[PDB]
């Protein structure tokens, strides 16, 4: 094969309107390579292509498949990462190595998702946000360690040619970015994010770099919310299907429990999702489209919510 150009996957691959979940699963590894190519990482870092193929195949293979926290989730978060690169022009904000770390983090950040819901930090703001949230910041996870175990598998070391210093910096970035997916982490840095958007992003501030990378990471994880109505509806279904994945009903109870979805999804939008994409828009005028679209989904949910 060799790598496909992004524009050959779909004329709209690079548009916020595009739904990556509609790519057949078998074409997703190739589409990862297409995106790294169009982002100029393969060329600039002179990455061996067979190696990058094996790496990508290896992380895909390492995902469990619950209804929601699965490869397609990872794939679609990665794809949003690419959309932020293309549409917000992140190279004017972050360094190449940070963008690269962000992308690989998207690919890797749910490898050790367990679904053990053991915390009240997110739940206090939104009961459904707690089910969408990745884990690792309150209970220890090994999304990161698993990513490296892959990296150190013969024939998979895509950062082989980096300097020792960039190699540590790459690993530190992944470890920190993967941790930041956990919404408990986001809540804990929220005031800092707010301060950053108030004062204005400062390319020379290393703190601003760290904060932006977390914000972007969480913006990719919840990016299902920035798609069509059908997408939040389908994703809400999946989260449910996951959490009920095993206990004697007192069919019936299942339906009472899905009658709660609208209000939970609205509370999730109002208290967690929308603030995040408000922040992006405050920092990036070109992200207005995204907040508007989440806003519009909150409207449909409200509208539906009188089942
Ligand atoms: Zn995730």
């Amino acid at each position: 094969d060799g790598i496909q150009p992004v524009a050959a996957i779909d004329s709209n691959f690079a548009s916020f309107t595009y739904t990556p979940r509609s790519l057949p699963e078998d074409d997703t590894s190739m589409a990862i390579l297409s995106m790294l190519q169009d982002m100029n990482f393969i060329n600039n870092y002179k990455i061996d292509c067979p190696t990058l193929a094996r790496f990508c195949l290896m992380v895909k293979k390492g995902y469990r498949d619950p209804p929601y926290h699965n490869w397609m989730h990872a794939f679609s978060v990665s794809h949003f990462c690419y959309l932020l690169y293309k549409n917000l022009e992140l190279t004017n904000y972050l360094e190449d190595i940070e963008i690269f770390a962000l992308f690989i983090s998207c690919m890797c950040h749910d490898l050790d998702h367990r679904g053990t819901n053991n915390s009240f930090q997110v739940a206090s703001k939104s009961v459904l946000a707690a089910l969408y949230s990745s884990e690792g910041s309150v209970m220890e996870r090994h999304h990161f360690a698993q990513a490296i175990a892959i990296l150190n598998t013969h024939g998979c070391n895509i950062f082989d040619h980096f300097s020792r210093k960039d190699y540590q910096r790459m690993l530190d970035l992944m470890r920190d970015i993967i941790l930041a997916t956990d919404l408990a982490h986001h809540l804990r840095i929220f005031k800092d994010l707010q301060k950053m958007a108030e004062v204005g992003y400062d390319r020379n501030n290393k703190q601003h770099h760290r904060l932006l990378l977390c914000l972007l990471m969480t913006s990719c994880d919840l990016s299902d919310q920035t798609k069509g109505w059908k997408t939040t509806r389908k994703i809400a279904e999946l989260i449910y299907k996951e959490f009920f994945s095993l206990e004697k009903a007192m069919m019936e109870m299942m339906d009472r429990e899905k009658a709660y979805i609208p209000e939970l999804q609205i509370s999730f939008m109002e208290h967690i999702a929308m603030p995040i994409y408000k922040l992006l828009q405050d920092l990036f005028p070109k992200a207005a489209e995204l907040y508007e679209r989440v806003a519009s989904n909150r409207e449909h949910w409200t509208k539906v919510s009188h089942k």
